[PDB]
């Protein structure tokens, strides 16, 4: 009989694990770490289709190099992917450096990475369509790339919070412009004749 | 004989699909959706290596969390790699939540995920050598992060849509100031003395 | 006996390769690739965990798709994932397009993808608890991306290198506020009587 690997074969890759969808159960942002629930159960040989365990201690990618990265502020409930590793990463996880595994299972989420999808539960303003946007998932608070200018939108406001900003080329506000306390939009400044009085109404062309 | 089970291993490798680089034939940024088609042909028997299959309906992933994300304008003809889920995702997709598998075909692109990837098609500015940018691949438009400063560049404008636009230190600006259409470079202001004569030419240290 | 089969499972999972943290040996941003150590051992027959070979010319994920991308300026040390493709990806990476394989080897990381992540080795303000962040890794320079609002945040400086920066609503600068050469704090104005005598001190409210 030949059935017999033919039963082998597909045992090994059912259990043979690389990528699934996945959700946080819970995550510290410090440790980067996250305790996942995988999203699409398992048929067992009594063809009940069962949830899978928590996975935990995952880490999360926090894409970087260099000195610099991206981080989210993932909540319980987000989703997203988790990938299996090759071997037991624990001890790497530990020390961040070269480390034997502790243990001998291999290809199994136990041991693994989650990398946080949206999937489709965002919303692209109109104006963005050919633009790269890093954005609330709301699309309302946006840093918009485009081939030759960058738009900036906030509902509340945009804080720039450095000992000085540096504009090469001209500026345009549209409204109020204050400075150190003072409207220049209507500011004046004390004559000599007549001695001390202060200008008439605001700044005019 | 044991050439049987090298036959079958050797099967059974080529027929577990995890992850290759991929193009994007059709993108739907709505429902962040992609038509894939896989640029690595596969040998068959007969030693003719061929075109695979297209795979449709692929989330491409958007990173992140929390209420924020990353999404690209992605256009037909732009590269990735394509990962192969470990079952299917169908039923997940619809509800973005816990599911069953609504097949039993494992670990196949057909139930995917798709990473975008420009490879090496981008040139970085020398002066962000050491720094982090989100660019434009040509390099023109770009947020570059260094380890004390952030540069913002672009050919056309930066536009900020905010109704408060905050600077906690100081500001300079090389060339033309307008505040509600007012050059204030060159503005003055009404005399009482002489009465309601502008003062003479623009703005004086 | 049905022990040999066992063993022969074992041996395939073992030598089949998806996933490992490694390290970057070497990078080059021009072209994109990498030279990766992975950071996990793996344990040979003779029950001794040696250190794995170097992989040369691995491309590093460079995410970005419709002419936008993200760079990171990665360093020898760096760490992150590395993925095994399900074929050769020689012939794709000289032409990213359509290939053959130019080997045989299958599911190995001598062909494979990089994505660096920082793991845990950030700090997030605490200000940023909600938010995401694009930052450097010492949490000191950020642009951060509320719900409603975005904070950019650097200890030296923020420059704007554009022609026109436009805010369509109020502006409010703390300190000074210095355009082509002029501090506007300050400033004052030629008076017509008395005749060419600049107004006393600067700028009121
Ligand atoms: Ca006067
Ligand atoms: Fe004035």
């Amino acid at each position: 009989l030949i059935a017999a690997l033919d039963a082998r074969s597909r045992r090994d890759a059912l259990d043979f694990e690389v990528m699934i969808p996945a959700q946080v159960v819970q995550y510290d942002r410090a440790e980067n770490i996250a305790t996942i629930q995988p999203l699409i159960t398992w048929v067992d040989t009594e063809h009940n289709a069962v949830q899978r365990h928590q996975l935990v201690d995952i880490p999360v990618i926090s894409m970087g190099a260099g000195g610099f990265h991206i981080s989210f502020p993932i909540q319980q409930g987000d989703i997203g992917w988790i990938y299996a590793a090759d071997r037991d990463t624990s001890q790497f996880l530990e020390s961040l450096s070269m480390s034997k595994p502790n243990t001998g299972r291999i290809h199994k989420f136990e041991h693994g990475l989650f990398i946080p999808d949206v999937f489709r539960r965002y919303t692209i303003n109109s104006e963005d369509s050919a633009a790269m946007v890093i954005q609330s998932t709301s699309g309302a608070t946006r840093i918009s790339i485009r081939g030759d200018n960058i738009k900036i939108t906030a509902p509340s406001n945009v804080t720039v919070d450095t000992p000085q900003a540096n504009f090469t080329g001209s500026v345009t506000i549209a409204n109020t412009l204050v400075v150190n306390g003072v409207n220049v939009n209507n500011h004046g400044h004390l004559e000599n004749n007549p001695p001390d009085a202060r200008t008439k109404g605001g700044m005019i062309a």
